[PDB]
């Protein structure tokens, strides 16, 4: 087995000539030579055991990746782990191989309203997917949006990802209501982060780029003015309710004053995803049918789940031992002699 960044990847002899691509809290990422497809592909080792959350995310995405089929989701080849329960101590999801994410691409590169107006496009058109079989993705930002060589957009990193229930509920892309709202299972979290993506492509830079958690709410009243009093009239934490009465009024900054060279109907749709309010902010298929997605709308080819997606089980009361069980047998399909 190859060692990359002094960490074992025991992948081989199928996958061979690993380089590096990155890590975080999703794990280890790295390309290899796949000798049975003739392609390069990307392999994702994670280490969830110890932990019964990493093991609830790594079940999540397993069997939410293994049942959706769209152009814009990153699906999975292959899956490696142990021969026995007892040696499984590293699961490694192997996937297509994309040329970057939006992250680096946004780093090195001034987007032409074209591109802005496509990879837009692309992320809804991924996320009316998601949303219409009642899940969120609940992480959107740049370093899951992936790219390839001729421009085509998929969304990874399904970790977090959870079915939607909205009747009753870095930190950048992350929503108000989150931070305030108690609400962690509503599909305007996801807009809120799509509107975050879309400024950042306008400008290069990320647009609520918080230190910390009071620092993120300083950061969106910066833009948006001090919320009203409809927009605090809601179920929130009473600690971050205070928080916000307590500070001094702030003007709204109008989007054409931040991104002076954009677009106007992409400053529009940018105001609406961009709401502090998450029951006025636009719905994904609203998102779409928007004018400054015209070029690409096509509602006649943006396909929709079969059914809404449902877990056979309440894994957030399963002990981690039994998760390892579960995510056992989801991955027993891809070892010999099945
Ligand atoms: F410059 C790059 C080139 C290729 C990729 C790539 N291609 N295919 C994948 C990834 C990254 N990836 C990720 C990234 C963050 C969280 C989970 N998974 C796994 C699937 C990324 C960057
Ligand atoms: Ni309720």
């Amino acid at each position: 087995p190859e060692m990359v960044r002094g960490q074992v990847f025991d992948v081989g002899p199928r996958y061979t000539n690993l380089s590096y691509i990155g890590e975080g809290a999703y794990g280890m990422v790295c390309s290899a030579y796949d000798n049975v497809n003739k392609v390069r592909v990307a392999i994702k080792k994670i280490s969830p055991f110890e932990h019964q959350t990493y093991c609830q995310r790594t079940l999540r995405e397993i069997k939410i990746l293994l049942r959706f089929r769209h152009e814009n989701i990153i699906g999975i080849n292959d899956i490696i782990r142990a021969p026995t329960i007892e040696q499984m101590k590293d699961v490694y999801i192997v996937q297509d191989l994309m040329e970057t994410d939006l992250y680096k691409l946004l780093k090195t590169q001034h987007l032409s309203n074209d591109h802005i107006c496509y990879f837009l496009y692309q992320i809804l058109r991924g996320l009316k997917y998601i949303h219409s079989a009642n899940v969120l993705h609940r992480d959107l930002k740049p370093s899951n949006l992936l790219l390839n060589t001729t421009c085509d957009l998929k969304i990874c990193d399904f970790g977090l990802a959870r079915v939607a229930d909205p009747d009753h509920d870095t930190r950048w892309y992350r929503a108000p209501e989150i931070m305030l709202n108690s609400k962690g299972y509503t599909k305007s979290i996801d807009i809120w982060s799509v509107g975050c993506i879309l400024a950042e492509m306008l400008s290069n830079r990320p647009i609520f780029p918080g230190k910390h958690y009071l620092d993120q709410l300083n950061h969106i009243l910066g833009i948006l003015g001090s919320p009203s009093q409809e927009d605090l009239n809601c179920i929130i934490n009473l600690k971050a309710r205070n928080y916000l009465l307590s500070l001094p009024h702030k003007n709204k900054v109008p989007w054409n004053r931040l991104f002076p060279n954009a677009d106007s109907k992409a400053l529009d749709l940018l105001d609406k995803m961009l709401t502090f309010n998450p029951h006025k902010r636009i719905e994904v298929e609203q998102a779409l049918a928007h004018p400054y997605l015209e070029q690409y709308y096509d509602p006649s080819d943006e396909p929709i789940a079969e059914a809404p997606f449902k877990f056979d089980m309440e894994l957030d009361d399963l002990p981690k031992e039994k998760l390892k069980e579960l995510i056992f047998e989801e991955t027993a399909r891809f070892q010999p002699g099945y």
